[PDB]
């Protein structure tokens, strides 16, 4: 019996916040051409789809009393150029200087370093920007990952106070949280539990005042291949914090490594394709629907981060927990690195289209109501018109996902009944579909026979599988109703996008950049910040040598790899948006390129 998915576009229940717009990684590097490409891919997720990059060991990018900030400046500029913020973990020894946080002198020095770096980047980017940064404590303090630094219980509290008093010294507007660990039942996790007691009831290292600032509480909970287990584990912890620390009952909780399975480098076939993509979407749906959908317990859960910005290595280009697939092509003159968009990265661009209010939704099978704790589920959103640039939007994201297990033979029959769409001018809809047969770069890589150093043409075919299957805009049926009975694969993802026609056309594409890969091969990347409407069909790219359109299958990801047969890449490039009504926006500033 089929699954019935019902959506009411007239019932905007509560706000829908995009709490999942984060990623992260750990160095083994951060300034290599590889990472430059990686963060361009991350940054290219449309409509600020990924906003934060939680990066380990940022204070090893500073050397030593004065400090050389050159490398840290490097990484942060790279983030800033890709429209990304750092998950700023105050993590490092400043290249050997710091060794003991029970040494009074060093605690004071840590405070002054924190103030220096904070003030430096406030000066570099503006306070309006640096306030948004989630400054965080050292990663997993209960997991002994300190190198040559002695971090005892007392030392951790001293360290935190230096962190907090240092950031305050820069500006009181700066945000700081922690501990960024798992919070196991005591006597376990003593520095995680110790921190909250310290902030709640302890005395500041510097002021002697009772209690210390703690702007958010971050935990790490993974699901060991189960999706709903993540959410189940968070509730146990959140509720324990609520009862043990009453002052933190409203304190935001982050899970800033909420991954399906611990151990990023462990090769997993499901990490390669839509199996991973759909599970991430399922996890997010579970968190919205079974935690933030005006529940009677309503914990202040504010951030979820899939820690998947790592670069993959040989011989597992797809099988690791990464957003991109890396190919180091060692047999060209000279050796060069290529990246492919994994289905999970494309999934983040689909989650990106969800707007500011959740609509009423219900999944049922033969009259039995099913919540997101099932193989099939939905997220739905509505948008309130802002200016003449945008209109009313509906985003309906349906997943089929059995967690880390895929089912190639199964065809999940789904019937979608959309109702109560507020009437308006030019009501059209567009579908975008993803599965392992149609949209798996990995699977194409395998049809090609697993080429270790893929040729240009092999990459072209491999990239063809990146984007979802899109259907051209069709007018909405009368009465603001739409019924569709698609057959879904397992895993699969389906976005239905219903848009009303805005008064003005799309805005101007901005911050266009050209990035070299190898001979006759280049990455074009851009920003959609001034386009000011999510109802977009494709981005038109034009090339002039002394302007003709570059013909390509429709895509709304803010990154394109230009690899023509001729090899003629030298010239000028311009880019503009094209909406669902074929109305073009103004072309971006031309970007010159020579080889
Ligand atoms: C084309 O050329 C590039 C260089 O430009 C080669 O890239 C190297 O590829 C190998 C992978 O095959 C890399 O070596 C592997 O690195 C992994 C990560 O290492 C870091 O992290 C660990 C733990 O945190 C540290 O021990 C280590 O010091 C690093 O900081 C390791 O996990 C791997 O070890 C595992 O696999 C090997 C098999 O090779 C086993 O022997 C081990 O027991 C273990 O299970 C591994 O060492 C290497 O880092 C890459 N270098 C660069 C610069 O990227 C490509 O390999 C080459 N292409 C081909 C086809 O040869
Ligand atoms: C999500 O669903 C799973 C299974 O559908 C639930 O796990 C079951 O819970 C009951 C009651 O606690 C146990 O007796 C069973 O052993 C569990 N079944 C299986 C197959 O593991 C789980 O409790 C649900 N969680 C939420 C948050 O809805
Ligand atoms: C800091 O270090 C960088 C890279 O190691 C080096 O090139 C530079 O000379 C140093 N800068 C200053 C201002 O000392
Ligand atoms: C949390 O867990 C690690 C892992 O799963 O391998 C990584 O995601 C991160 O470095 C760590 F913070
Ligand atoms: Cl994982």
């Amino acid at each position: 019996a089929p699954h019935l998915v019902q959506v009411d576009a007239a019932r905007a229940l509560w706000p829908l916040r995009r709490f999942w717009r984060s990623t992260g990684f750990c160095p083994p590097y951060v300034l290599s051409w590889d990472q430059q490409l990686n963060l361009a891919y991350v940054g290219a997720v449309p409509h600020r789809g990924i906003k934060q990059v939680r990066t380990h060991w940022l204070l090893e990018l500073v050397t030593t009393l004065s400090y050389n900030f050159t490398h840290l400046d490097g990484y942060l500029d790279l983030l800033r150029e890709n429209q990304l913020l750092p998950g700023f973990e105050l993590m490092g020894s400043a290249s050997g200087h710091f060794t003991d946080f029970e040494d009074k002198q060093q605690v004071f020095e840590w405070k002054d370093l924190v103030s220096s770096l904070a003030r430096r980047y406030i000066g570099r980017y503006g306070l309006a920007h640096v306030s948004k940064w989630n400054f965080e404590t050292w990663n997993e303090p209960d997991h002994h990952d300190f190198d040559n630094v002695s971090m005892t219980m007392q030392g951790f509290l001293n360290y935190y106070d230096a962190c907090s008093e240092g950031l305050r010294a820069a500006s009181p507007a700066l945000r700081l949280g922690g501990p960024g660990d798992s919070f196991h039942t005591p006597p376990r996790s003593p520095l995680s539990w110790g921190l909250l007691r310290h902030c709640h009831d302890g005395t500041n290292f510097f002021t002697g005042e009772a209690g210390v600032r703690l702007d958010y509480i971050s935990l790490h909970r993974k699901g060991a291949r189960s999706s709903i287990s993540i959410l189940e584990q968070e509730k146990v912890v959140a509720q324990q914090i609520r009862q043990l620390f009453p002052k933190f009952a409203d304190t935001p909780i982050y899970n800033d490594e909420a991954d399906p399975l611990v151990g990023w480098s462990l090769p997993q076939p499901w990490r390669a394709d839509v199996t991973y993509a759909a599970m991430v979407v399922k996890v997010i749906a579970q968190h919205q629907n079974l935690l933030l959908a005006n529940t009677t317990s309503a914990f202040p859960y504010a951030l979820l981060s899939n820690d998947n910005a790592f670069l993959s290595y040989h011989p597992h280009p797809f099988a690791q927990r990464t957003l991109t697939a890396r190919f180091q092509v060692n047999n060209t003159r000279p050796p060069h690195v290529q990246l492919l968009r994994k289905p999970v990265l494309t999934a983040m661009g689909l989650l990106a289209l969800l707007d500011e209010e959740q609509l009423w939704a219900e999944v049922s099978q033969a009259g039995t109501v099913l919540d997101s704790n099932h193989t099939v589920g939905v997220l739905a959103s509505a948008h309130r018109p802002q200016g003449p640039a945008d209109a009313w939007r509906a985003a309906v994201l349906i997943y089929a996902s059995d967690d880390t297990r895929a089912h190639p033979n199964r065809s999940v029959a789904v019937t979608l009944r959309l109702r109560g769409v507020p009437p308006g001018p030019g009501l059209v809809y567009v579908t975008r579909y993803l599965d392992n047969g149609l949209c798996s770069p990995d699977g194409e890589w395998r049809r090609l026979g697993r080429p270790v150093f893929p040729t240009a043409e092999q990459f072209r075919r491999m990239r063809a599988a990146e984007d979802p299957v899109a259907a051209a805009p069709r007018p909405l049926p009368a009465g603001g109703r739409l019924t569709l009975r698609p057959a879904l694969r397992l895993p699969s993802l389906l976005l239905v996008h219903v848009c009303a026609r805005p008064e003005k056309p799309p805005g101007q594409v901005t911050r266009l950049r050209a990035l070299p890969l190898t001979q006759g091969q280049l990455v074009l990347v851009w920003s959609d910040e001034h386009v000011g409407s999510k109802c977009l069909w494709t981005y038109e790219i034009q090339f002039s040598q002394d302007y003709t359109p570059v013909s390509r299958k429709p895509s709304t990801f803010n990154l394109f790899v230009f690899s023509p047969d001729t090899g003629a890449v030298s010239g000028s490039y311009r880019v503009r948006a094209l909406d669902y009504w074929a109305r073009p926006g103004p072309f971006s500033d031309p970007v010159p390129y020579l080889e």
